[PDB]
């Protein structure tokens, strides 16, 4: 049998750390990308329906194929793309429930509103994953005040101390025993400014919303934050820092079966050659150039490298924070104010203008108008979106501490 030389494989060496070099030389660890993957999503919507499922082992699909399994029957084993006949044999208790994507698609569209707050441009491979670029976003949270990270925790009859905490004053103590709206708010909890507590928020979100949980990683690029979030999984959520050292420590001896994107094939031609970990799979890079697809060995390359896609561009907007705002009379101005600081034209003006408000407990409450049309403003959408919101518990005024306004088709 003919051999690859002790010689030729030098070439080829040259050539793969001259790639490798130039691949080196340009990383970008700026970046902070998040992937976010709804804990086995379609059973998780299952069991939420139908509570009688909650506490056992069920998957979504039929006999002839598995699609999801919750992490119940994952113990024993039970995986997607696997045969009903082979779970039963696993799990004989198994409950497999026939699939209904509307629901599923209902409550992914759900989270995509969520992760769109985010990124904008965040890339939905599926119902229940997505990778988010929260760069941006990151460094406008920086400078953000604590009622712009503050959020309603579901927990409306509770005991919340009112406005009668004033005899505790200064002017009120000493005379209350000499004698002869109650401001009473609803719970919310604050998330910081950093990747892991923006990723927590998005994750609060996602539950409080959908009742649903969901993993997530945070890492430099794409292909690092996948491996990531599958780190933690159910409800966790896990992030490698922007520094080399970090990037190469996960990395080192990291089982080639996690990492996605490497064909099941793929994986078990490196298997014959030996190859497991993905230290290995830089160690014998020069083989794998003359022996691999182009595209195999370069996926291979950047792997052992620790790099990936460090990107993945809808709306103009604005959107102040304030102490409780009440009177009609004050929200519209507020309003038309804001509209007018919509001064940033650049190309008054176009299409969809969603409203954006926050109340006194820090519920969100998103409302648009897909659309207006043409001819020869803002505020006169924003008034209506309004006026419909005043008008809503119509006796009760609005309680705000926020409001926005955004342009988007």
């Amino acid at each position: 049998k003919a051999q690859i030389t002790s010689q030729q494989l030098r070439k080829a060496q040259l050539q793969v750390d001259r790639f490798a070099m130039e691949l080196e030389q340009s990383r970008n660890l700026s970046n902070t990308i998040v992937h976010i993957d709804m804990d086995a999503f379609y059973a998780a919507v299952e069991m939420r329906d139908n509570p009688e499922l909650k506490d056992k082992p069920i998957a979504v699909g039929s006999m002839s194929m598995l699609s999801t399994s919750n992490y119940h029957a994952r113990r024993f084993g039970v995986r997607a793309a696997m045969p009903g006949f082979i779970a039963k044999r696993l799990c004989p208790q198994l409950i497999i429930v026939p699939p209904n994507f509307d629901k599923y698609r209902a409550v992914s569209k759900e989270v995509k509103e969520i992760l769109a707050d985010y990124d904008p441009n965040f890339m939905a491979m599926s119902l229940d994953e997505a990778y988010l670029n929260i760069t941006k976003h990151l460094e406008e949270r920086q400078n953000w005040p604590e009622d712009k990270r503050r959020y309603f925790i579901k927990m409306v009859e509770n005991d919340n101390p009112g406005k009668e905490v004033n005899k505790l004053s200064e002017h009120e103590r000493s005379i209350s025993p000499l004698l002869f709206n109650p401001q009473i708010l609803q719970n919310s909890v604050v998330f910081g400014t950093s990747a892991q507590e923006v990723v927590k928020e998005i994750r609060f979100r996602i539950e409080q919303k959908t009742t649903l949980t969901a993993s997530a990683g945070i890492a430099p690029n794409t292909m690092l934050a996948k491996v990531c979030s599958d780190k933690n999984k159910p409800n966790g959520q896990y992030q490698i820092l922007p520094n080399r050292q970090a990037v190469m420590d996960f990395i080192k001896d990291l089982p080639i079966r996690k990492v996605s994107g490497i064909g099941k094939v793929t994986e078990k031609m490196l298997k014959a050659l030996g190859i497991i970990t993905c230290t290995e799979l830089y160690q014998q890079r020069a083989l794998l150039s003359l022996l691999f697809s182009e595209t195999s060995w370069h996926y291979f390359l950047h792997i052992s490298l620790g790099l990936g896609s460090t990107h993945l561009g809808k709306s103009m907007s604005v959107e102040r924070t304030f102490s409780e705002i009440n009177k009609a009379e004050e929200q519209y101005s507020l309003c038309q104010e804001l509209c007018s600081e919509l001064a940033q034209d650049l190309q008054l003006k176009g299409r969809t203008v969603t409203i954006k408000l926050k109340n006194v407990n820090f519920e969100v409450k998103t409302r648009a108008s897909v659309s207006s049309v043409v001819s020869t403003e803002i505020f006169a959408i924003a008034k209506e979106l309004l006026k419909t919101e005043i008008d809503a518990d119509f006796p009760h005024p609005l309680r705000l501490r926020l409001m926005g306004v955004r342009i988007s088709s």
